[PDB]
Parts: structure tokens; C-alpha cells; sequence
């Protein structure tokens, strides 16, 4: 406990928050999703609630250290109030995001930084077509905010979206789920526009 | 990030925060609407629910930096809470406000401050002959709470609503979309409030 | 900028918050309503819906200042958190009261505070008798939960409610919308509590 | 002012907060109830709503003073933040309590606290026979969370529960309602579990 | 009182907050549940509404004390604020859960600490077969959101989910009803991810 004590203060009390990156330093921070359940359908108002978590990923060399001089400390966890963490936004959403686990994350000893919040979230999708065999395909974009593909480049670890927490008995079955570091330019403009677009093709059960 | 770091720390740790604007040192603040669904219509309680988001900027001589002292920084982002933020409210939501998208503003080396935060709101409005072909025109008025035009003067840049976000498969669609500053005296207040009316009209999507 | 920093600064930070009224310094509450719309009539629960704003203005010598002192700054705005308001609660609603608006005051130089909370609110009303001509009459009590009427006197400017911001286009339409202060004993206590009496009688706007 | 910014200061700024009763120094917290409505009954839950308020009475020799010492001062208001409270509550809510009024606190010289929050609370009651003529009766106990018996005693002033503020108009009558202290000693233990028992007998009107 | 202050001031005012367990330092955590009422069922969603308390019981060295030294003080109560709690979750929750008990902890002399949040839990269930005979099944995991097995070694207090405080007159029976530790083990990583299942057989009572 001591040790763990000692390297917080010298991570967190010493030096301040990482101030986010610039176009000069930037960051790449990687998104994978793990559903666990698609949990309505509304078709008079074209919303569909999905519960998920959404893990995010990304490396800071101000929050390294050697385990040696920490009693073997490889990493350690700590409230997502006491670092920075990215912007990551649903462009599409209809409701507040509703947070279902506690706001913390894990640092390791190399500077990675692990937060993988559950989230309930309300999107824009027509689900016309759900009730039938081939089912319905919606779409959600995930992006920062405020930060342009010069200083936050997203990417996934994979293109699979993990389906091993999702709910036999939900009421809707999944067909196919992607998720897809998209990239777009425009002819009058040099920075790129980078999204992550998890696509998910599901039927009633 | 070391200049970065300095120039957050020379902002906002050993000044304090801008305290609103007088009648002395008044503001402008410029609002653009981006509509991306109407959500809902209820005829049971003449509400009606829209997703949008709304670009808002201001100016600061507080906010001011020369980049040669900071790298050559030009801007940064930083949380909503590190900054004063304008009280700019639908007058006639029947809902709080719910916000979309994190609190994050961008702000740049001559005291520009951009914050463009999405929301849902709940408003008043009949939407008797939305099913029509003519369809059916709603407004929602903007303002400062408790700023008057002596103090907050609210502009568009823009009197066109941007709808390039508008989603392809809402129930409804848009067949126009304004904003436009107006002036309204109250009958509280012997002075004038700025405001800007957002009017939309719409229909059923017949698909 | 400096001027109204060091205002607040002098205001907030050198002295202590009011501490609120006593029965040797009492203090005056005035309150108007604004109505801006019958929401939502519920007869299964007897549970009516308003969305209004409520005016409240008191005065205290502890936020009085020279303007002269400070730039001829005759006004500022602050958070509500920073100064005293009044407990002022309606007595009868059935959920929390919803907040609307930003939670920030207006004080001017002779120590007038004046703060104007934009809510939603449910209360006890049963609401039959909606559909008719004649319409239906709901009231309900604002009040200090607990400043007896020797600490905290509530007023009204008028005993007409302003419909001036009130929806045209809303399901009910209202015949008549007053606000009234009266006097209510409560079986705990001697001391009279002050209340604002709101009554508004409405219907279909068939 | 003056006097009570004193006061208040030498209450509430010296001292720290009473930490809690403990074995050695206990605590009597007398509750009365006072009904305002029964707001709905939901016979496909087995749930009932009801508006009251609670007065809560303790006293504690750590908020006394001397009013000849502070301008004859006998009791001020102040924020329940300011003072510690007792942890009171239903054990079989359905929902988290609905705070109704401002949350105020009256302390009175002789050290005496009173606390009366408005509340809105959904509890476990089964309404079959709510429309017929005998009506129905539910029950909902109150108690200390975390203290025993020997930390907190609960009483009660009066075994009947103040129905002055009844609502008239209610869609629901009362035909009787109580409140009762009842002790309950367990085999395991020597410290008896305090709880308030508020039975409330009703119908439709 | 003084004895205690003086306690809570050297607890908490003097050393920071315990910073959590590591795989040098791992800490186990005991859970046991204690289900009130099945409120409702949702067929439309597959979701059910769960009302349960939850006891929490681990123990740390940096809450100890000598009752000798602070009036032979053995025990207290605190907000949960005040110390480090655990993270533990429901990993298929399809709302944020709703607390209903008080935020507050007891702490013992040997530093043990026991923490029983009431919570609304609405979670994903299929819940067809609920209105027969045979009734309907259904499991929730209780699990640390980011401590593995080597930080947090979860299990449970006792085997036998209490039943003593279900309401009699619930819409729900309970047929059944166990709570049991799992392990998951994954190619990717050495260490051990483990939750605690909860699992519950009922029907409508009729
Ligand atoms: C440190 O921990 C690592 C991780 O398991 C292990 O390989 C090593 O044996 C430990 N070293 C010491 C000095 O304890
Ligand atoms: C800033 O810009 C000037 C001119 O382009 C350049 O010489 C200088 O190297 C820059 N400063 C830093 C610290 O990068
Ligand atoms: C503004 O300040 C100057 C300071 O000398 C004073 O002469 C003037 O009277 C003030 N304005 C008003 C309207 O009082
Ligand atoms: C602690 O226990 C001793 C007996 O061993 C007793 O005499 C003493 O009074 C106790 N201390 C307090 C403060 O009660």
C-alpha cells in the first residue's frame, strides 16, 4: 500500500494532467465494443438502445515508471477524474449516455492507460425490417469531439465487434457487428476526418 | 505538452475565472443551430423533442496568449468547467435540456472560444397538420437567462439552419429552417433582451 | 473586468454568507409567478404538470456597495451557490421540482437580489371537470419550509398571475390565473407561516 | 446578524461534526409522520407511491449554547449539510426516496435538532381489496441503516400518524394510520434492532 | 464523542485514502446478497426489476486502531466516502443502479469494514414461463470492473442467499435462489477474472 502511495503522489501530485494532445504531440487512442445486449426497438420515433462497453486505450509518457523502484508495481487503478481521457462522442445519439460501471481506469508501468466504461445508449437507427428473416442493419460513428484527426488518430485493435458477453435470450438476435476506423478527406482541406463506425445487422429472436 | 501545460497554468490556476460581462464591458456572442432529428411529436401535450447542436462563440481578452511564449501554440481544449460559459436557454423547453457530447471547449490565442454542445430538448409546440402536405412551423427562442442586450448581444452568422447532419430517416422531415435574432421586452425587465428564434418547419415523412 | 472581480471578491470572500432572518431582523420576500404552460393533466394519480417561473426578490444590507467604489458597476450576476435564497417550496407537489434555467441571481448595488428559477412542477390536483366549459380550479402553496412569518413575510407586487409567456397554442387555455398571500397554521405550531396561495382555473381548449 | 454569524461560526467552524452515537454515549431520535397523499397504487408491481413528511428529533450537548451569550438567540436554521443527521430509512422502498422541500434544519439553545423532510416514496405493498369497502392495509418499517439499539434509539411521540394535512381530493381515503416502535432481539446477539412501523389502512374514494 | 472525533481524525485526516489492492498487496472481498422483491417483468424488453441488499466485507491494515488508546472504542460508523470501497458491479445491469439505503460503512478495531448498500437493480432476463408452474430462471454476475483475480479475490460469505427479508405479498416467488463464485481464464493473459453469480428460479405467485 505504501509503495502504491508513493507512486500516485509522484504520477499525480507532482506534475499536472496531461493537457491533451496538440498537432505537434499527437495521440492515437484505440476503440474495441463488446456488446451485451440490444435492449429495445422503437419504430414510431426510429431509436434503438443498445448495452454495451466501449474499450479505449491509449499511451502517455508521463505516466511511466519502473516497477523496481515501486515494490514490483506494474500497474494500478485509479478514478478517471485523476487523468485525462479522450473525448470519445456517439455522433448519433438520442439521450444522454447512461454510465452502468465506475469511472476508473488501469494504468501500467509503460504508460498505457485502459478505461473501458459499460454504457447504455440511445441511437438514431430505422429498424423497419427487424421482425423479418434478414433482419435490419444500423449504424453508429464514434468520434472526438473537438479533437481533429491531426491530434486524436482513432483505430480498433480489431474489426470483429466481441459478441462473448451478449445475451442468449435477448430479444434480438445478431446477424453480423463490425466496428471500422473510417477515414475521410475533403478536396478543400488537409486534415483528415476519422471515425470508428460500429455497424450492427440484427433480426428479432 | 510542457508549453501546453504552462499555458493552461497561466490561464486558468492564476487568474480567476472571467466573471460575466457588464454594462461597461458587454459581450457578443454568436449562436449557429445544427439540427440532426426531430425525435418525437406528442399531440396529447403539444411537446415536441430535438436533437441538435449549437455552436456557440465568444471573445476574451482574459483568454488572450502570444504563441512565440507558448511554442507556438495557436489553440488548445479544455473542459467547459475551466471557463465562464454563456446562459443561453430555451425559453420554452418543458424538460431540462439533456446533453449528448462532453463538455469541451476549444479556445484560441486571440480569446476566441468556440463550445458547440448537443443536447435534446422538450418544447412547446402544437404540431396539428404535421401529417399534412403543408406540414407545421414551430419556433424556440434562445436567450440569455439573465443577461440583457446591455450586457449579452446574441448574433447569428448565419440566418440559414444547418441541417448537413439532419438524419436521411426521421419520421419527419424539414422543409425550412431559420434563425434570427430578434429583440423582446419583458414584462419583468425595463431592459431588452436579445434573443434568437429558431423557426422550423416540418411534416411526416411519407416514405 | 477588475473591477467587478474585485467587487465579488469583497462581497464573497472577506465576509460570511447571510446567515438568514431572525425575529429581531426579518425579512421581506416578494414572489410573482409566470405561467408558461399546462403540460400535462393526469386523472388516474389526481397529479397536474406546470412549467413557470417564479420572481423572487428580497433585499440585505450585507450586499450593498458604492458604485463608485467599483467602476460605477451598479449590478452584477452570480451563481445562486453563492449567496443566501430563501427556502421558498410548493407544499403540495408530488415529485422534485424540475429546474429549467441556470441557477444565477442578479444583485444590484442597494443590496436587491433578485433570482428567477424557470421550473417544472407536478402537484395535487384532481382535475376533473377539465373537459367542460366551466372548467377546473387547482391551487397550490408556496412557503418557507422553515421561517415562521416573524423571520420571513412573503408578498406579491400583484395578485394577477402574468400570462404574458403562456403557450397560446397549449391544450388548456386559462379563465383565470391569481396569486394570493395568505396565512397557514400548521398543528405543530404557534408561530403563522406566510404562504403564496397560486390558483388557476383552466380547461380544454376544446 | 452578527450574533448568529457568531454562533454559527462557533458551532459549525471550530469543532468538527458530531461523529455519530456510539455504545458508550447513545442517541434518541424520535419520528413522527405526517401524511400528505397516497398517490398511486400499481397493482402490476405491487408497489405504492405516498407524499408525507417525517419530523426527526434528536439533541445533542455539542450544539447547546448560552442565548445570553449571543444577543438572546434560542434557535436558527441551517443547512442539514452543516450538521450530521441520522442515516433513517425505509426498508422495503422500491425506489430511491424523492426529496420534496429544501433541506433545512431547525437547533434550538438546549441543543435539540429538528429535521422534517418532504419525500416521495414507492414501497412494497400488495393493493387487492384497495376497491372494495374494508380497503387494504400496508405496512412500510423505518430504521436506523447501520446503527443498533445500542447506537440509536427510536421512539415515536405519538402512535398516531398527524392526517391534518391530508390531502382532500385524493383518489385514495384513509381509514386509519399508525406508527408504532417495535424492538426485535436476535439469538446471535445482545443488541436489539430498533424499527418504526408505519401501517397505514386505505381505499379508493 | 471526543474519543471518536479524535479516532476519525487520525483515520482519515492524517493519511490518505487506502489506494486500492495490487498483485503484491491482494485483498479478498466478501459478498452475500439478500433479495426483498422481484418488483417487475418486462416481456417487451426482456429486462427484470430486482430489489436486494448487498453485504461487502474486506479488511485493510490502515484502519486499524488500539481501543485502548480511544476509550475502548471497537466500532463506528462512517460515509462510505470516507474510505476506498470496492468496485463491484453488475456486469448485465440495462440501467444504472439505483441505490435506496444510506452511503454508510462500519468499520471495526482490526480494520475490518462491512458495507451493505440497498440497491433497484433492472437487469436482462428472458423472463417467458414467469407465469407458470415451472416458473423461469435467471442470473446476474457480480463482478470487479477492473481488479482481476490477482488485485481481488471475490467470493462469498455464505452459500444460502438469504431469503429472511423477501416480501411475502411480492407479485414474484422465489423457488430458488444461489449465489456462487466463477472463474474465466483467457489465452490472451495469466491472470484470473473472476464473478460472483447470482441466480434466482421464481414465478407469479398466484
Ligand atoms: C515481479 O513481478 C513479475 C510479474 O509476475 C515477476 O516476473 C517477477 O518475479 C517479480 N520480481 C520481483 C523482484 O519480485
Ligand atoms: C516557432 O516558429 C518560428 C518561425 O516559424 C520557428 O523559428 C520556431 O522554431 C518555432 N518555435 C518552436 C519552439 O517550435
Ligand atoms: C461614473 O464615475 C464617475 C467617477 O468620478 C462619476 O463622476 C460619475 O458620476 C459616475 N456615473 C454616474 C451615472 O453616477
Ligand atoms: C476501558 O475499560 C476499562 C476497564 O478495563 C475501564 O475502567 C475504563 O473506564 C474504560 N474506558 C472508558 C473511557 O470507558
Amino acid at each position: 500500500q505504501a509503495n502504491l502511495m508513493r507512486l500516485k503522489s509522484d504520477l499525480f501530485n507532482r506534475s499536472p494532467m496531461y493537457p491533451g494532445p496538440t498537432k505537434d504531440d499527437p495521440l492515437t487512442v484505440t476503440l474495441g465494443f463488446f456488446l451485451q445486449d440490444i435492449v429495445k426497438v422503437d419504430s414510431s420515433t426510429n431509436e434503438v438502445d443498445l448495452v454495451y462497453y466501449e474499450r479505449q486505450r491509449w499511451k502517455l509518457n508521463s505516466l511511466m515508471w519502473d516497477p523496481n523502484e515501486y515494490g514490483n508495481i506494474t500497474d494500478f487503478r485509479t478514478s478517471a477524474a485523476d487523468i485525462w481521457t479522450p473525448d470519445i462522442t456517439a455522433a448519433s445519439s438520442t439521450r444522454p449516455v447512461q454510465v452502468l460501471s465506475p469511472q476508473i481506469a488501469v494504468v501500467t508501468h509503460d504508460g498505457s492507460v485502459m478505461f473501458s466504461p459499460a454504457q447504455r445508449l440511445s441511437f438514431m437507427c430505422d429498424p423497419t425490417g427487424v421482425d423479418s428473416e434478414e433482419g435490419v442493419t444500423c449504424a453508429v460513428k464514434f468520434e472526438s469531439w473537438v479533437y481533429s484527426g491531426f491530434e486524436i488518430d482513432l483505430k480498433t485493435d480489431t474489426d470483429q465487434v466481441d459478441l462473448s458477453s451478449y445475451y442468449a435470450s435477448s430479444k434480438y438476435e445478431i446477424l453480423s457487428a463490425t466496428q471500422t476506423r473510417q477515414v475521410q478527406h475533403y478536396s478543400c482541406c488537409p486534415e483528415p476526418y476519422i471515425d470508428v463506425n460500429l455497424v450492427v445487422k440484427f433480426r428479432e429472436r
